[PDB]
């Protein structure tokens, strides 16, 4: 809901310095960005600010989980400044901190039209307002220091914009603690919330949810919430083996089994039935001799069982056909979590086949929402999308200025 909140479309930014929380928490390997979707997604807000004559746009974000220690060797945002520069066609000034005297001076009166990116907010304990030491023990943030941190962030612009939808579930200093008279929702924040509100409150029907992941127990609220809204649900990925063991006494080898989620499958299925929700579980598998990209591979059905010492790491082809049937009946699809270990090519085919069906569904006019232009909406949300889908509230939205 953004009808009583200040949004960027109505913020006057001409001649003003804009401090903007974004979610540049991008997947990385070897200090290379392996997906820049989160960065591209922030561009329309940035460009609007620049185009309407902002003095500067100061971008701040976290990356990974350094837990309040500066870890520039592992979780620096520097590669993001590079990437961002090429997305924008504008120089981006990268600053090696996010608070303190030097950062404040650099942001005090920048050259007109400047784009500045701060280093990882979570290098400070004060952002999350808790942290960890190098022995793993809980470090407390001092309230006085949390207040100095927020006060420093608040100096870096004249107006605040939150476009960090992927972080909106976190009540962290940069998300709720910035003290400026105008705290406005950005274009991403608005676009994300709009798609999810339309999908959840006014769905096109039949509404299919595709939920994949490793464990059942952490997805109970998610599944329960979805079962009150949808007509159909695919339950895929490794958590499917918990359902199949309990519902069909499938022999699952060494595949994932959620000893606690198992005890509540009966209740999820009962709720599905009372709601007229058709549940589609996988019926066949690509198996592996070990959890390894280069494991030896085999095939199994529910009927054959998976052999001892082997684990299912993708659905197989009959499963992909049954998933395709449910996709073909859908007018709206919300898909959260892969159906197999798609990072490894040997165990990607089910996720790729499913994507194929979803893309074909978009071409037919169906609404397709996929998680953190071939589909209706690729969410940047991640954990925030899961929290929205579990009925929960978003402190990053809540803290915006009222009109």
């Amino acid at each position: 809901s953004l009808s009583n909140k200040l949004t960027l479309d109505k913020l006057d930014v001409k001649g003003k310095r804009v401090v903007m929380r974004v979610d540049f928490n991008v997947p990385m390997k070897n200090n290379q960005i392996t997906n820049n979707q989160r960065i591209k997604a922030a561009v329309p807000s940035i460009k609007f600010c620049l185009d309407n004559g902002a003095k500067s746009v100061v971008l701040m974000s976290h990356l990974g989980r350094p837990d309040g220690v500066p870890m520039p060797d592992k979780y620096s945002l520097e590669p993001v400044a590079v990437e961002l520069k090429s997305l924008l066609g504008k120089d981006v000034l990268f600053l090696k901190d996010c608070v303190g005297p030097e950062v404040e001076k650099a942001c005090a009166n920048p050259a007109a039209g400047s784009v500045i990116l701060l280093e990882n907010l979570r290098f400070h304990v004060e952002e999350e307002g808790k942290g960890k030491d190098a022995s793993g023990n809980k470090v407390k943030a001092e309230p006085a220091k949390i207040e100095a941190f927020r006060a420093s962030l608040s100096k870096l612009g004249d107006v605040y914009v939150n476009d960090a939808f992927g972080t909106a579930h976190r009540a962290h200093s940069s998300m709720v603690g910035v003290n400026l008279p105008q705290k406005a929702g950005g274009f991403l924040m608005k676009k994300e919330l709009n798609y999810f509100a339309k999908a959840l409150e006014s769905p096109e029907r039949p509404f299919l949810a595709i939920l994949g992941g490793a464990k059942v127990a952490d997805k109970i609220q998610l599944i329960n919430n979805m079962l009150d809204k949808v007509n159909e649900m695919i339950i895929g990925g490794g958590m499917a083996f918990t359902f199949l063991k309990v519902l069909n006494n499938m022999e699952i080898g060494t595949s994932l089994f959620d000893e606690e989620g198992a005890k509540i499958v009966k209740d999820l299925m009962s709720k599905a039935e009372k709601n007229g929700v058709k549940i589609t579980l996988p019926v066949d598998f690509v198996t592996a001799d070990k959890f390894d990209e280069n494991a030896k591979t085999g095939q199994a059905t529910v009927a054959s069982g998976i052999p001892a010492g082997w684990m299912g790491l993708d659905c197989g082809p009959e499963s992909s056909k049954k998933y395709a049937e449910a996709v073909t009946r859908a007018k709206q699809i919300v898909w959260n979590g892969p159906v197999g270990v798609f990072e490894w090519e040997a165990f990607a085919r089910g996720t790729k086949a499913l994507m194929d069906e979803v893309v074909k569904a978009t071409s037919r006019g169906c609404i397709t929402i996929i998680g953190g232009d071939k589909v209706s909406h690729v969410s940047t949300g991640g954990g925030a999308s899961l929290e929205l889908l579990e009925g929960k509230v978003l402190p990053g939205v809540d803290a915006l200025s009222n009109i």
